[PDB]
DNA sequence: AGTAACCAATAAATGGTATTTAAAATGCAAATTATCAGGCGTACCCTCTTTGCGAATTCGCGGCAGCGG
């Protein structure tokens, strides 16, 4: 709290992070590493646009 | 334009028994580079809300249930 500022802002961060690194490492039968999650997720993004 | 198979002889006829030759080639296990695979962190503020809508008008049957003398 010595920083001032509000909790969520803080704990967003945090539970992205968390929610998102456990849905790479789950939910595939053949486990992707995360990098390579990152990269086709960068393609989907582009190729949408 | 000349008979011999006489008895020695000659080594050539083989295909078989091996310790060699070292060169090669052929494999073998290191060093040594690339790249992949994990972990951490992010400071304006954000606070039950999304769902399933229906393994979808079945039907007939059975029976284990709650209310009731």
């Amino acid at each position: 709290y010595r920083r001032g500022y509000k909790f969520s802002t803080y704990a967003t961060w945090w539970i992205r992070q968390a929610i998102t690194r456990s849905i790479a490492d789950q939910a595939r039968t053949i486990r992707i590493p995360v990098h390579m999650i990152e990269t086709i997720n960068k393609l989907n993004r582009i190729s949408r646009q």
